[PDB]
């Protein structure tokens, strides 16, 4: 039931945590819930900075796909470190005076709930789906960006289910919902995923390049190498079509052609040796050297605004 930034955390302690966060860093974080998921759960938001008028935002969920725990560890890990280093660590403390970062700790809380109890390597929502006892549809292929029209699945009983029609989840409608309502100042948006160490912008849902792709292509190569330089970790990047596979209605091409021009992709470690089952060991080390990538990002787009 503890909280443990070196472990990974079930539910009803995840939740537990970002009440806990947010009372103990008023003028740094603030609590709200911008849905529910299908089984009644709260899809809890942070807005983590120093609360200032008319600031620009960056916006950074985790825990899309269940079975991806290290990606719900890094979003916990990201607020300790924003709490911990303002005042001390001059780039942390510029971040957070001059923009808000959203955290959106975990997506598919009912997911993530069915493989601390059921199902260890459940990806999808869990909805129910109609004329079927199949359960789930994949959230990031849920999104209206080239929808189901490639790499994705018109059956709910696949892993890769697009759903019913774009927005089915209540938890996609949630996340859409949210963009659309704050596009005048969200400049950014990272989504975090596991695994095969990549980064990942668009376009997956077509081989079409982003018009600001050779932008993209430098930043994404910057970041990677930040990354490296704490324990050697070696990541690729690209668009998401060419450097894993084609996929339409992903959260990142969403956002991107909502006008978000810096929309990324984020796949942590590892390349396959314990692949979704990545041990808790691993937490810190792959937490520290993601927060580079992720800080050289923001200082980029704060610089470009
Ligand atoms: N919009 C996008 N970024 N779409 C997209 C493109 C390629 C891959 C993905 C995801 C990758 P994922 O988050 O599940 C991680 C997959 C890790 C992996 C890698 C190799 C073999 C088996 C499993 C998917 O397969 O649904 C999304
Ligand atoms: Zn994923």
């Amino acid at each position: 039931t503890g909280h443990s930034y070196e472990k990974y955390n079930n539910w009803e302690t995840i939740e537990a945590w970002t009440k806990q966060v947010t009372s103990e860093n008023p003028d740094l974080i603030s609590r709200t819930a911008i849905g529910t998921t299908f089984l009644g759960n709260n899809i809890y938001l942070l807005k983590v900075g120093k609360p200032g008028p008319n600031k620009p935002a960056i916006f950074m969920d985790c825990g899309f796909h269940a079975r991806e725990w290290i990606s719900h560890a890094f979003c916990q890990w990201f607020v300790r470190e924003a709490v911990l280093t303002y005042g001390y660590e001059s780039h942390m403390t510029e971040f957070l005076n001059k923009l808000d970062f959203y955290v959106l700790p975990v997506l598919n809380i009912d997911g993530y709930i069915y493989t601390w109890t059921k199902n260890r390597m459940w990806r999808k929502t869990r909805s129910t789906n109609a004329g079927t006892t199949c359960i789930g549809t994949d959230p990031n292929r849920n999104f209206d960006a080239g929808w189901c029209t490639t790499g994705a699945s018109t059956d709910p009983c696949d892993e890769t289910y697009c759903g019913s029609a774009a927005e089915s989840e209540k938890e996609t409608k949630a996340l859409a919902d949210f963009i659309r309502n704050n596009l005048s100042s969200i400049k950014a948006y990272l989504t975090i995923h596991s695994y095969s160490q990549m980064i990942l912008y668009p376009y997956s849902y077509d081989y079409k390049l982003p018009e600001n792709n050779a932008e993209l292509n430098n930043l994404a190569k910057a970041a990677v190498k930040e990354l490296a330089t704490l324990y050697g970790t070696k990541y690729t990047y690209g668009p998401g079509a060419t450097t894993i596979y084609p996929a339409a209605g992903g959260s990142d091409d969403w956002a991107y052609d909502q006008g978000i021009k810096y929309s990324f992709t984020f796949e942590l470690r590892d390349k396959g040796r314990y692949g979704f089952i990545l041990p808790e060991s691993q937490i810190q080390a792959t937490c520290e050297e993601t927060m580079l990538a992720i800080k050289y990002v923001t200082n980029y787009v704060l610089g470009h605004l």
